[PDB]
């Protein structure tokens, strides 16, 4: 399973890469907004930080106001020319799946994002998208279940698709264990979701019992 | 999974082929009727539109009044001589499965249509039909379930049959996700069923949140 | 099970009431639009057609542009004063569930519509809404499953709620059989969905066999 | 469970009533055809045979060529006036469910027959039909499963319907055990299906072992 | 659950009644054969042993060569006149279910035996048999499973039948636990099957551990 | 899946071979009886009809009165010398499984028939029988289920047995779909069971809709 | 659910009764051995400690060497005369179930212990034992599962038995949660099994987070 | 599946080897006791009967009183030197699994018997025992289920163990079908369990129908 | 399956290695405390006892008070230099998974212990830990289930991880059978848990029956 840091903060991207062995980084217009830095700045920093690093995908969403596939291809071609690690993130919309097919034909890796059904996930796979990001957290906040994730994993496998599934909007380590149990390729999560997922109360209860024993021993 | 456009309109066949990457086109006497054009005209246009295109099957149903396998073989041989992309569609009837066996022996690809049970689907497979079209929508309109589709997929697989299953009469993207979850080879659907299957409300709710963030960012 | 005609056409409402024993009528801004008649006209006709008829609920949606619960209560109080059979249909929105609670406190029957999750269905029940309309067809068109309907039925039953569930956006008789198998109180469907649900090919195949026998008999 | 003899032969109806305790008799235009006697004759014999017998329903199908509910009501009123044991059998068709509602309103018991889906079974229940006959054998002969029978039983029970389900077209005692396991009220079967259902090879193997023991005993 | 001793030996019937609280006794032509005593003798002893005992059913099979219901009714009426505890055991055969219906109409308790299917068990219930004995051991010896027992229990319960099910041919206490888990009313077993069913190795292993402790204690 | 015609009539064997592509023919003493022709005559006709045809097994049962394995081997050796397509059918009896082992050792193909349990099916496999015929229809007529067929298929597969399973006594196309869903190698059925299995009412309802469209089209 | 302390130490019986609200106390020859006190002494202390306490059962096992039901009845009558809270514990053995039936007939409450199967549990219920103790821990130590406990609970319930089930040999709180999920009446456990069952690491992790907050608050 | 005759009688071992193709023979101190012949005699006969026969394992249990692994190795080495077909049967006890490890290291095939849990079966596999005999009948006689057999088969398979599982204490052909459905390698049964497993009542009912037809045929 | 002795006592490690074929030894600060010997002494003895033994992993936990990954790497490098059989055991904590990644990069085998969730188990696998020890007993003592073990096994397998799972805190042989049924690589248990797992009461009951037979035999 790959662990992609869903963050636009380079202090958290640097830490997770050196200590948690993250395999990539995903960003959205909301994360770059919370960065405080301007978009092009965040990109320049990400391009230099991982200049040589190979096999480190950095998903970067194009202008969300774009409505024409041709305007999404001109904007994503420019962003993709800034670093070989950059993967253009395109919304699962009529003009975003037409633009993702043209991009993939020109050899520009694309991450069809905002997919909330297995029918919206199959077309990105039929056009050779490098990544497809099915969202979980958003649907749950509205009281909807998310075992459409297993369907996408099973469909992708049954039809031998190379598109890698990035379960997104993950909020806890139990949802990371649900994606892993399904067979999802990658899971994108914030720095704190990953930190807490590596911590249990019984590990602290157990370490106190072992610390008491060590002390009562020569 | 293959996406065959269930349409006889060449404006929708041209669009779906260039933007959605459809893998084929299926037609029935009802779709050619709604075309407005005469049958032979629709065929001439389809033959020229995809003259060179290879691996683009165009299922064309013969006279539905035909009742003798010999009259169905003389009519389907003529239609098949109009284009190498044409696949003769024959009803699953005593004289339609005798005519589909003779056709397949002469090397004319056949699509045994109007199959509504796994027992009606097995004979088309025992005679080497190129395609078998199990219908879903019709049975549902009368209050009948359609998990006989999984049976056909499982039987075809267990006995290593080459016949490709084309789930037909699909009306929504959830039925396209049911066919994909079963392992069906192809799904034939109208242009609008495919368009809506690529669209979700949460993609629009998500694009508004990302459009607000992009705006509140330098 | 109750059969509510999802139509604003009084030729279809009159027929279904006299021949199919419909138990009510649901309408939305889209059905009144397709009526061709102006809204207030459709209402006057519905009010006179069922002037005396008791226990015949006629769900009528208020202005969809309304955004304040107070503006939705002033508009729905006026519509409700036009007939005792009228049930104000309100969208499941913050200001639509505040307006549905005030309406129900004043004794005006309300039908909280556009519910697409069991969490959105529970609040309408916690405020004493007369009806809650969970939509099926829309979610399916986008490739989403709808067994959240059983959850709502089970929750409503477990907590002894009086709110009656009206499964909406039904498109076939198999979806009417799914709602009945779940235990939904009412199912709202168009005139043609109900007509086809009462017809099977095997009834026609069987009637031909019985018509041949009757003829070969004195 | 009730055992209704699906026969128009009075030698088999007389035997089954005196030895098997049949609870009723169902007939169709095909069984009266195989009787050899003319229809009105079969009816006169059935009317006299069970003149006084109470609680012995005798389902009799009206002219299968009838297409108007008014012509089906004039024909079934005449047949019903021939004996108080006669139950008018009407096909599940638009004009047959309109005629079954008028009949039930006039107090004439009706058996809505040729039902092959749970959606076609629910309307007969919504109009107060005395009996609804879901067919099994016919659908199976075409390779279709029949666990729509459990759905009808469950729906009827969930909504407290009084209509009694008569599983029809039964061909073996295992299908009688399937109907009983579902909770069907009545099962209609031919004389030979009932005879064989009461016989097992292990009963004969066991009776030979007990006959040998009896002989080797004083 | 009732425990009926499947034996014709009065040393085992006397012991099981005073120590195991057996609720009845079932016999077959094979058990009376192994008794060594002549049939009428075994009956006289059983009649005197339980002369006053009430609610102690003693199932006694009539001549297994009998083939006419009238000859089975004359033979079973004589046997039934020998003791009020005697229950005539009749094979599940055409002439044995006709004879069991006449017997039950005259108030003579009957135990329709040699039933090996749930279809053969339903008719005995439709005629008011006091007991129905579904056999298990015989079918298993030939490699057949026996979860038709649960079907009979469920059918009997669903249709509120008073007939009590006596699971017969039981050979081990696990088959007694299978009948109890199903809900069977009575289980008939040989003396040794009951003795071993009350004994476990872990009870002896446990009693040795408790005997060692008792000894190492004042 | 192989389709073996369970018939001794050469008009039906000739038709099914030329139009349905039957893969073999099974016969029993009852089918040769209904042929009207004497046994040796039926055999001579079958031997000439398929003189050269290879891979066309013709199962022929030996004298059913035979009780010694040596008398069954002398009778089946003679029948097998009449044609290379003939497969000696032997009953699953002590002397029939001893005779089937000797036959298979001499290279005479055998079809161990009348198998009604998975324990009776395993021995035929342990002796290298070419075919094992588990019967379904007979057990069902007595109210018994038949999912012992899946057990035999699973056992045969788990232990890599070459014996081919011929599900016999099939009466409908749903039982042919049950055998195919299990993984049975061959299914033997009468000519009419195969004809009806290839026909559905919805194919006729669909062909009428397509015939109306063709007519309303130039 | 009742919580019976499986202990013969009165410091732990006194604590659990005043702080955990134990509903009873079970003892075995092994627990009295580990008490250090002589048996009769432990009994005198238990008799005085709960002299007046009503509804506080104190299970006390008789001499484990006893082999005759008459010697077990003379020993258990004496022990039962020492306190009205004492319940004679008898092993599930031929002579222990004969002695438990005589005891229950004289009105002396009995706890048939060392039961390791649902067949050994049913007889104690057929003789009116006050308690039946199915052991879990012992069987598990040898690698055996224990979902025979649910069978006993279900059987007891299906046949309306008053005998109360005391799941014994419990070693952890997950086994206490398994007995409660099954529906067992009582669970007997050692003092430490109960203490740890009331403690979780996440309660300590949570109390540290709440202790930090309380401190950073006025 | 292998069929090992659980017998010490050479008339039954000779018959089963020549007619049923048994693949081996298992014996226990109880079967040699019932032989009537002295142990060493039974061994001499078995050694000569199968002197040359290869791949015919003959399991022979050593002195059951042995308590030291060294005394079990000296006794089993002597027995193993009497024939190359002999496989030393050792009980699953601390000193029997230490002796089975030493035996297997010296190349003496061992059959660790009296295994009644999957935990007792895993150690025999961890030491390279040639055979492990999990007992079924004994546990069932005490009311215990035996689906620990599937666990052993699954564990053995998951960890690629070569030890062959011999399901023992089998009493009917349904238990032979349970072992085969699990995937057990061998099943050991008495001569009569195997004979009855090859016989069904429906084979005799079917042979009577075929004998009547043969007679009514020229 | 590997059997690792969870003990720091060399009398039990020596016995289990020579008689039970243990494949390794795991220790924790609590086991070294109960050893009585000082830590460095236990290590020197373990280093000499298995000086040459290859493939015998000896898991040794570092100072439990360590809180910095750099202090855990300096302490575990020293311990690892004492023997090539030693595997540094590190707690699943932020600084323990950073230290386990550095250790594994330097070629020092690590056993990430105190893992109580499948999310805490995945990171140890993403950093190439040699072993991951998921604890069972502790969670159960607090009333928590442990089928997160199957999740870890399935995740490890789905993503082809080489990390070997050591199910720890095992207290009975049924928990050893649960780990084996899941597919866990190793199970660590105390000497007594392993001894009892190899013993069953039915083996002693069976050995008494075989000892009685041997005696009644020449």
């Amino acid at each position: 399973m790959k662990y992609f840091l869903d963050s636009a903060i380079l202090e958290e991207i640097r830490y997770a890469y050196e200590n948690w062995a993250i395999d990539g980084v995903t960003t959205n217009p909301r994360h770059i907004m919370n960065s405080g830095k301007p978009f092009l700045t965040v990109l320049d920093e990400f391009a230099s930080e991982f200049k040589g690093v190979e096999n480190f995908p950095i998903s970067v969403e194009i202008n969300p106001h774009l409505d024409n596939a041709k305007d999404m291809v001109e904007e994503g071609t420019k962003i993709a020319k800034l670093s070989s690690n950059f993967v253009i993130k395109i919304p699962c919309t009529e003009p975003g799946l037409i633009a993702a097919k043209e991009f993939e034909k020109q050899g520009i890796s694309t991450n069809v994002t905002l997919v909330f059904s297995p029918s919206q996930a199959l077309q990105p796979a039929r056009i050779g998208a490098k990544f497809v990001s099915p969202f979980v957290g958003w649907k749950e906040n509205s009281g909807d279940d998310t075992t459409y994730i297993q369907d996408i994993v099973n469909i992708y496998k049954n039809y031998n698709y190379n598109t890698e599934i990035i379960v997104a909007a993950l909020r806890n380590g139990k949802q990371i264990v649900d994606a892993a149990k399904a067979g999802a390729h990658i899971v994108t999560c914030g720095f704190d979701v990953y930190k807490e997922s590596f911590q249990h109360a019984f590990t602290d209860y157990g370490l106190n019992k072992f610390r008491n024993a060590w002390d009562n021993t020569v």
